[PDB]
C-alpha cells in the first residue's frame, strides 16, 4: 500500500489529504447549495448541485445548506455527495486503493458511525477504514499522552480527559455550542445596530465577520463599561456589495457566550466550567497532570485572548496551590487532521484497521467492537 | 394623574387613544404627502404637507410615502410629524400631561427606541412614557399568559414564545414579510391581467382590493386547479375612476406569500415554519402549552382561512398526538392597542415608567436597562 | 402532646407526615427552582423560587436543583426552604407543637446533623427532635429485628447488619451510586439513540422513563445478545412536547450499574458483593441469620427483578448448604418513613427525645452523644 | 559464594537487598496494579500489569490490590509477579547465584511457608533458602538475645517472647490488627468532616496522610477534652490535586486502635495487654527479664508517642516493683531486615539452609523439619 486518506469530516469544513503530509490537501466548506431561482439561460452548464468552494463562490443564487448539523450526519443523500467531491473532484484519488482514517465526535448516535461505515465500504469500496475520535486526535498533534483536550470545532465543544495513554470515557462531556451557534448569536445581535443578515447567503458572510473582527474579552464587565466609551473598539467591516458595518461591543459579546452560555438560552455551563468538571469527576491523582496539560483545538478556539481566559478563569476555580496551563499552538485548527496523519503512519497502528473481509462476516456493527 | 395615553405606531396605521379604553378614537395612515405638481390657484389653504387621512383623501395630487418600513422609522422628521398630528390634532391633547405608552417589534434597531424617547421628552415633553413589545401586548388583550404571539402587521411579522409570564428571548423569531409586501406582489400578479398600478397613490387602491378581496386557500394546488375552470372564482372590483377588474386567482395567490415566501424571492420560511421552529427552540416541557395557545394579532392574520391553514399545517409539522388550537379573536385588528390600554391601567404598572427626572440623569440610553 | 412530625428528608423526595399513620401526607420532590428567563408579564404572581410540586410543574422555565446530594445537605439556605414549604404549604402545622423526627444516611458528616438540629430549634423552635438513620427505620417497618438492610434511595445506597437489635457499625458499608446517579447514566446512554437531553428539567424526564422503562435483568449477558434480535425488547414513551422514543437494550444497561459499577466508572463493588463483603465482617456466628433476612428499601430496590437478583448472586457468593431471602415488601419505597412513624408512636421512645431544655445547656453538639 | 538475598516480603513493603549491609536497596510497595480503563492510545507501552513503583506513579488509572493480606499470601500468581520484579527489575542479579533468606510471621499457615519453597526452587531456581521468623530477627538487630518483640507491621501484630537463645512458642500471641487497618479506620472517621475516600488509589493517600500526620496519644480522655477547645490541635494536610483537609481528634483516634481494639469491632484485647498476657504465660523466673527488654519493630511502631504509653500503661498491669523498658530504636522500621542481614552473614548459620539437593528428596515439606 503506498499510503492512507485522513479525511476529517468536520461540521463546518472537509479537511482531507494523505498519512504523513504536515497539512491538509483538501480544505473547503462543507456545503451543498441547490439554486433557487428561475434558470433562463440555456446551456453554460447549469448543475443542480453546487459542493464547497463552488456553492461558496455562486451563493447568491443557492440554497446553502449543511449536512452535518452538531456532529451529527443527517442528510446522507447529501453527505455521500461531498465525499465523491472530496475523493474524485478535490483529491483526485482512486478510493478502491487507500485506506481512509474517518474521525467523529465522541458521545455520537451509534447509527451515525455505523452508517459512515456502510457507505464506505459500499458505495465506495475502500480497502479499510477506521472511525477515530477527534479529541484523541488533537493529543497526537501536540505530541502528549497526557492532557484534558477542549476540542471546539463548528458543530460540537467536548472535553476528553486522556491520562497516560488511557481515556476516563464516564468523564467526557460533550456540549452542543460551538461556532455555529456563535454565527447564529452574532447575526442576533447585528440586528440592533440595523444590519439585517437574514439568508444562509448571509450566514457565511457573518461568519467571516466573526473570523477576522470579533475576540475575547479577559473581563467581561470592563469591556462592557469601555465599550460605553465607545471610541477605541469600533472596528470597520467591508461587506461584498461594499457597504461598510461598524462593529461595537459585538466584537466580544458573541465569544462571551463560549463561556456564559445563558446569552442562547442554554442552561448549561462554559467552556470553564465543563473543563473544571471534567477533570473533578477524574480520579484525585490524576488532576494534578490534567490541570498543567489544557490541550486546545479546533477552530473555535481560534480567538484572540481564549487561552487567556480560560488560563484566568479556571485558575479562580482550581485551588490556587498548583498551576494551570492551557497548551495553545499555532496549528490547532488543523490539529484533529495532523494527529490523524500521524496515527494512520504509525506501524502499530496497521493491524486496527477494519478491512473489508472482516466487514463482510459483521456486518456495519462491527465499528462498535473495534474502535470504540 | 388622568390617564395615559397609548399609541401604537404600526408600519401602516396610527392607533392611538387613551388607557382604559375599549377601542382607539384615533385610527388613521401613517402617511406624510407632499404635492408634487404645480400649485396655481392663490390662497385657499395650499399646505406643503398632509397627514394621514388628509393625505388620503388628497392622494391623487400628493407624493405618498411612509415614515416607518418594516417596523423601522426612517424619517424621523416625518415620524415627529404624525405624532404632532396624533396628539393635538386627532386626539386634542397637551402631551405634557398624560405619560405615552408606545410600541414597537422584538428584534429591532436599539437607536429607534432611543431616538423615540429623545423625542418624547425634548420635543413633546411628556410626563412619562414606556417602549413596550407588540406581541407581548397581543396577549394581555386575549388575557392569558402563556403562548406563542404571531403577530402580522403592515410591516414585520414575529413570533414571541411566552411560557407563564416569562419570555423566551432566544426564540423569538422575525421576518420582515408582511402586508405592506402583499401589496407590491399583489401590484405585480396585477399586472399580468393588464392593470398596470405605477404611483403610491395607486398603491393605496391596490391595499384597498387586498382587505376585501383575498383570502387564504386551505389547499393552495386545488384551488390553482380551481381557477382553470374559471367561472365560480372570479369577483369584481369597483375602482375609484368607475373602472371596474376582474380578479381570479390572484385572489389567493398573494396570502399564499405568507406561507410560501419564495415567491417574492425570500429564502426563508413560512408563517407557519417559523412558528415550528420558535417552538422546537423552546424547552420541551412548555412545547405542550405553546401549542395549544397560538394568538394570532395584527392586520395581516385578517384574511379569510389563515386560522383554518394555519391549524391545517402546523398539525403536520407537529406530533400528531397533541392538539394544535390557534386562536383567532374578532378584534386582533386592535389587540396590540387593547393590550397597550391593559398593561397602562394597572396598578403594578405605574412604576414602571421612564420619568422625565430619571431620564436626565441617564439620557437616552436609559430606555435599554428599564424596558427590555 | 397530640402527634409528632415524622420527616423522612431524602435526596430526591420528601416523605413528611404524623407519627402513627400508614402513609405520609406530604410526598413531593425536593427541589428548589429559580426562573432563568426575562419575566415581561406585570403582576399574576411571579415568585421568586418554586419549591417542590409548584417547580415541578414549572420546570420548563426554572433552573431545577436539589439542596441534598449525596445525604449531604449542601444548600442549606434552600433547604430551609423546603421544610418552610412542608410544614406550612404541604402539612399546614405548627412546628412550635410537635416534636420532629428527621431521618438521615449512616457514615455521614457530623456538620450535617448538627446543622439539621440547629435550625430545627432556631429557625422553627420545635418542642424536641430526633435524628434517626434510615436502614435502621426500614426494619421497624419489616417488623423484623434482625437482618442487613440495603437502603438505596436517590442519593446513596448502604448496608446495615443489625443483629438482635444491637447494629453493628463496623461493618456498615456506604456506596454513593444511587438513582441519581442511574438518571446520569441512562441521560449518557440514550444519547448514542439520538435523544440528547440536555437541562435540568430534560433530567425530570430521564428519571420518568426509568420508573416505568427500566427493568434489572437476570443474566445480563444473555439479555444483551436477546437484544441484538431487537424485536421483542423495544418499548415506546410519549415524551411531554409529543414526541416519542424507541428504547431497547437501555431498558437493562442502565440498572446494571447497580451490579456493575464500572459502567460509570468507580473502582467500587455492586449492590450484591457490598452486601456479601458487609456479612464477611461480621461475626460468623450471625451470619446464618442475616443470610436470611436481607431488607431492601428505597427507591432503587423497586425495579422489576432487583429482588430476583440479588437471590441469585449473593448465592453465587454465598457457600451453598444455606439458603439466601431477600424480603421485598410491596411498600419499600416508603418503608423509611414507615418505620419512622412506628418508632415516633413507641411508649419506650418517648425519653429519647432531644428536648429543647437540654439543647440550650449543650449546644448543636447533643446529637452525637444521645443519637448515635 | 558472593553473598546471600535477604527479602522481607512485608504486607506493605518490599524489603530487599544483601547479606551484611546496613540498609536494603529495594523499598518499594507491594502492590500490583491493572489498568481499569479504556486505552484509547496506540503503542506508547501500555503494559498490563504495574508492580511496586510503577503502580503507585500511575495509581489513578489503576486498580491497586495487595497479594499478602495479613501475612497470608492469597494471589500466588502476582506474589511471583513482586518476586520477578524485585530480584530482575530491582536488584539486578540473577536468582540462580544466590541464596535467599525469606522472612515471614509466626502463627501461619503451613501451606504458605511450603508454596513459598516450591517457587524459590522450581520458577527461579536458587541455590538454597530459608524461611525465618520476624520477631526473631527483631531480636538479631537490636543485638539482645533475651526479650519479647512486638513486631507490628501492614499485615499483622505478634509476639514473641524469646529467653537466652530460646523462645517460648506456647505464648506467642498474633492479633491481626495492623497498618492496614487503621488505614481503613481512618478513612471511616475522615468521612465525618466529609471527605470521601472510596477507591485504592486514595487508600494510599489516608495511610500517607496516616504517615505523617498520626500520633499516640498519652492519655485518650484528656485529649479527646482537648479536642473540644479545637484550636491547638488541628494540622492541614494537602492533597495530591490540591486541595487542603483540616484534620482533628483523628490525629489521635486511629492509633488508639491499637490499644483499644473495639473501635474496629474486635473481641480482643490492645498491643498493651496481648504483651503483659505474652509475659504471663512465659515461666516465672523469666519475666524479670522480659519486662526489661521490650524490643518494638515494624512500620506501626513507627507513631509519635507510641513508647511512651507502652511504658505507661504495662506499668499499669506489671507489679509496681519491677522497672519496664521499652526499646524504641530509630531504625526498627528496617530491623527485620536488618537482623535478616545478620543472620545470613554468620559463619554458624551457613549449614542451615535449605539447599536444592535437600529439597528434591523431600519435597516442600522440607521448611517445616528444618525450619521452625
Ligand atoms: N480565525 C478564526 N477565528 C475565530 N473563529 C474561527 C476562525 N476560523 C474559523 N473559525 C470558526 O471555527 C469554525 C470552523 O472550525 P473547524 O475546527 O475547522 O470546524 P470543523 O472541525 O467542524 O470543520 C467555523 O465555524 C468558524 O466560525
Ligand atoms: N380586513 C383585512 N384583511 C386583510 N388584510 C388587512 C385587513 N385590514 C388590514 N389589512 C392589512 O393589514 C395591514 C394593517 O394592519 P395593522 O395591524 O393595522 O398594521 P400596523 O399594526 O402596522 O398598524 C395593512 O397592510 C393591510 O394591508
Ligand atoms: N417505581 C420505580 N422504579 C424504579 N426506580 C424508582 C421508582 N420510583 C423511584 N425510583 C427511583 O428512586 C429514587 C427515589 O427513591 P426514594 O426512596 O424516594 O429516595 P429518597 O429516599 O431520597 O426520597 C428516584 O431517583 C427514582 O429514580
Ligand atoms: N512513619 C510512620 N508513621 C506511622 N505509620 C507508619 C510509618 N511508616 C509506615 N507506617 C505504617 O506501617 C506500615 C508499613 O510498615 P512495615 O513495617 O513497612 O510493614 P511490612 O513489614 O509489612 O513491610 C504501613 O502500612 C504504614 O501504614
Ligand atoms: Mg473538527
Ligand atoms: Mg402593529
Ligand atoms: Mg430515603
Ligand atoms: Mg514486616
Amino acid at each position: 500500500e503506498t499510503t492512507a486518506l485522513v479525511c476529517d469530516n468536520g461540521s463546518g469544513l472537509v479537511k482531507a489529504g494523505f498519512a504523513g503530509d504536515d497539512a491538509p490537501r483538501a480544505v473547503f466548506p462543507s456545503i451543498v447549495g441547490r439554486p433557487r431561482h428561475q434558470g433562463v439561460m440555456v446551456g453554460m452548464g447549469q448543475k443542480d448541485s453546487y459542493v464547497g468552494d463552488e456553492a461558496q463562490s455562486k451563493r447568491g443564487i443557492l440554497t446553502l445548506k449543511y449536512p452535518i448539523e452538531h456532529g451529527i450526519i443527517t442528510n446522507w443523500d447529501d453527505m455521500e455527495k461531498i465525499w465523491h467531491h472530496t475523493f474524485y473532484n478535490e483529491l483526485r484519488v482512486a478510493p478502491e486503493e487507500h485506506p481512509t482514517l474517518l474521525t467523529e465526535a465522541p458521545l455520537n448516535p451509534k447509527a451515525n458511525r455505523e452508517k459512515m461505515t456502510q457507505i464506505m465500504f459500499e458505495t465506495f469500496n475502500v480497502p479499510a477504514m477506521y472511525v477515530a475520535i477527534q479529541a484523541v486526535l488533537s493529543l497526537y498533534a501536540s505530541g502528549r499522552t497526557t492532557g484534558i483536550v477542549l476540542d471546539s470545532g463548528d458543530g460540537v465543544t467536548h472535553n476528553v480527559p486522556i491520562y497516560e495513554g488511557y481515556a476516563l470515557p464516564h468523564a467526557i462531556m460533550r456540549l452542543d455550542l460551538a461556532g455555529r451557534d456563535l454565527t447564529d448569536y452574532l447575526m442576533k445581535i447585528l440586528t440592533e445596530r440595523g444590519y439585517s443578515f437574514v439568508t444562509t447567503a448571509e450566514r457565511e458572510i457573518v461568519r467571516d465577520i466573526k473570523e477576522k473582527l470579533c475576540y475575547v474579552a479577559l473581563d467581561f464587565e470592563n469591556e462592557m463599561a469601555t465599550a460605553a466609551s465607545s471610541s477605541s473598539l469600533e472596528k470597520s467591516y467591508e461587506l461584498p456589495d461594499g457597504q461598510v458595518i461598524t462593529i461595537g461591543n459585538e466584537r466580544f459579546r458573541c465569544p462571551e457566550t463560549l463561556f456564559q452560555p445563558s446569552f442562547i438560552g442554554m442552561e448549561s455551563a462554559g467552556i470553564h466550567e465543563t473543563t473544571y468538571n471534567s477533570i473533578m469527576k477524574c480520579d484525585i491523582d490524576i488532576r494534578k497532570d490534567l490541570y498543567a496539560n489544557n490541550v486546545m483545538s479546533g477552530g473555535t478556539t481560534m480567538y484572540p485572548g481564549i487561552a487567556d481566559r480560560m488560563q484566568k478563569e479556571i485558575t479562580a476555580l482550581a485551588p490556587s496551590t498548583m498551576k494551570i496551563k492551557i497548551i495553545a499552538p499555532p496549528e490547532r485548527k488543523y490539529s484533529v487532521w495532523i494527529g490523524g496523519s500521524i496515527l494512520a503512519s504509525l506501524s502499530t497502528f496497521q493491524q486496527m484497521w477494519i478491512t473489508k473481509q472482516e466487514y463482510d462476516e459483521a456486518g456495519p456493527s462491527i465499528v462498535h467492537r473495534k474502535c470504540f
